[PDB]
């Protein structure tokens, strides 16, 4: 069927792996174990076509696994603002590893369920317009735009 490969970037401890975890597994990882590298596959139907999902969960070497990507979730925390910052970083790195300024992508704003925020929504939105890409926020803790998230993605390939 068709595959779609989704590349899950982002800083330490924004809840790239727990995200990814949450989607694929339906459970909340409530601990840190740093990333290397993992991948995730799992068959479902996204808006009526049984697509494979192919998840690389990396690390906050990305590279050469970051290449095969179709499409990146750039993941920031919305009470780490550095974390925020960063997402430039992380948009340059997908710009060279795929050598072209046109790259799917979605802006995700995790741990929403969260009080402690210091990224504001209107601050994100504007980010992601600048970027031409949509803004959602997400907890990998009650699953609140976690689907969204990752669908919204292989929505935004599809537009490519
Ligand atoms: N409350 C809350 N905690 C979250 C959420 N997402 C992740 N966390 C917590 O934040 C910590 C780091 O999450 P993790 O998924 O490991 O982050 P990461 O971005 O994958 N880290 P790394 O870059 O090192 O691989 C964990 O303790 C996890 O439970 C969220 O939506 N809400
Ligand atoms: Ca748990
Ligand atoms: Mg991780
Ligand atoms: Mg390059
Ligand atoms: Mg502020």
């Amino acid at each position: 069927m068709t595959e779609y490969k989704l590349v899950v970037v982002g800083a330490v401890g924004v809840g790239k792996s727990a995200l990814t975890i949450q989607l694929i597994q339906n459970h909340f990882v409530d601990e840190y174990d740093p990333t290397i590298e993992d991948s995730y596959r799992k068959q479902v139907v996204i808006d009526g076509e049984t697509c494979l999902l192919d998840i690389l969960d990396t690390a906050g070497m990305r590279d050469q696994y970051m290449r095969t990507g179709e499409g990146f979730l750039c993941v920031f925390a919305i009470n780490n603002t550095k974390s925020f910052e960063d997402i430039h970083q992380y948009r340059e790195q997908i710009k060279r590893v795929k050598d072209s300024d046109d790259v799917p992508m979605v802006l995700v704003g995790n741990k929403c369920d969260l009080a402690a925020r210091t990224v504001e929504s209107r601050q994100a939105q504007d980010l992601a317009r600048s970027y031409g890409i949509p803004y959602i926020e997400t907890s990998a803790k009650t699953r609140q735009g976690v689907e969204d998230a990752f669908y919204t993605l292989v929505r935004e390939i599809r537009q490519h």
